[PDB]
């Protein structure tokens, strides 16, 4: 077994402007986002490759849960703004929570909020109790700990529920998170009217993202003039490119090299002028 992480991020705005939802939520499994929800549509929607997954989650019921989450989250923001007596201002509360497993064993958990970018309050499950960092968080803490069962529920969420949810999602996400998709490569060249000729090597449609792409000139690894990459969440694939400029009078042999975890050995793709 390897490392898997489940992370949720909530963002609330006390005075949202036109076309920006007051509350937005997203969730990621490792490097991929699997769902989103906002206060405009009010629907939890799967994303990327999870749009094709069936039976992992009942999105209609999750929608109801997120609405309840949104309500409490925004009330928390409202209370903070009230404490500072600044509702005419535009403020933001962001919360991050989730857990991780490694070798099928819980290996980490976190739950922390930030107000206007500064640490606000976080849960320490070993105590177990909330830890305030901002003066207003002392009030929030008092409310979140008004009955003995509240900290017990918070501890159970990080230690029992969240990892159970991750394990479940992993059962339906094997063909997504554990893929070893080999890269397709395409070499191409371009001539800028007046500038040198440049050779572009592109590796695409691969996963995971870790990859080694480099050009060689007569077997000599070259220094790229421009390099870049991207992750397309819709597809769950990466693309990575490298570019070199070639002397107007160079005849040497150019070849692109690609090494990736899904390949039995590296690939070489020479460029034919
Ligand atoms: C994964 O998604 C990416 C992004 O949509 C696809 O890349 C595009 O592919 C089309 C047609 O193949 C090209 O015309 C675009 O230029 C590509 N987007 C860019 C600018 O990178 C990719 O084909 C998808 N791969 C799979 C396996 O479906
Ligand atoms: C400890 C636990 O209950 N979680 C899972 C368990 O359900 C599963 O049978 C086992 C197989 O490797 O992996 C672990």
């Amino acid at each position: 077994d390897g490392r898997y992480s489940l992370t949720y991020i909530y963002t609330g705005l006390s005075k949202h402007v036109e076309d920006v939802p007051a509350f937005q939520a997203l969730g990621s499994l490792n490097d991929l986002q699997f769902f989103r929800y906002n206060s405009k549509d009010r629907k939890s929607q799967p994303m990327g490759l999870w749009r094709q997954v069936e039976g992992m989650e009942d999105w209609k019921q999750d929608s109801q849960l997120q609405k309840a989450r949104e309500d409490i989250f925004m009330e928390t923001l409202k209370d903070i703004v009230e404490y500072y007596k600044d509702s005419t201002g535009s403020h933001v509360l962001q919360g991050r929570f989730g857990c991780e497993i490694e070798n099928n064993r819980s290996s980490g958990a976190f739950w922390k909020y930030y107000y206007d970018g500064k640490d606000y309050i976080e849960f320490n499950k070993e105590i177990p109790a909330w830890v305030p960092f901002d003066p207003a968080a002392q009030i929030t803490k008092q409310k979140w700990e008004a009955e003995p069962v509240y900290v017990q529920r918070a501890k159970a969420y990080l230690e029992e529920e969240c990892p159970a949810t991750l394990r479940k999602y992993l059962k339906y996400s094997k063909n997504i998170l554990d893929r070893q998709d080999p890269p397709s490569v395409v070499v191409t060249s371009h001539q800028a009217p007046g500038e040198k000729k440049k050779l572009k090597c592109l590796a695409y449609d691969f996963y995971p993202g870790k990859i080694d792409v480099h050009w060689t000139r007569a077997g000599e690894v070259q220094e790229p003039e421009l390099r870049g990459d991207v992750l397309h969440n819709g597809n769950g694939t990466y693309q990575s490119w490298v570019v070199v400029a070639v002397p107007p009078q160079d005849t040497a042999p150019y070849s692109c090299h690609v090494q990736h975890s899904s390949l039995a050995q590296p690939l070489v793709v020479p460029w034919e002028a």
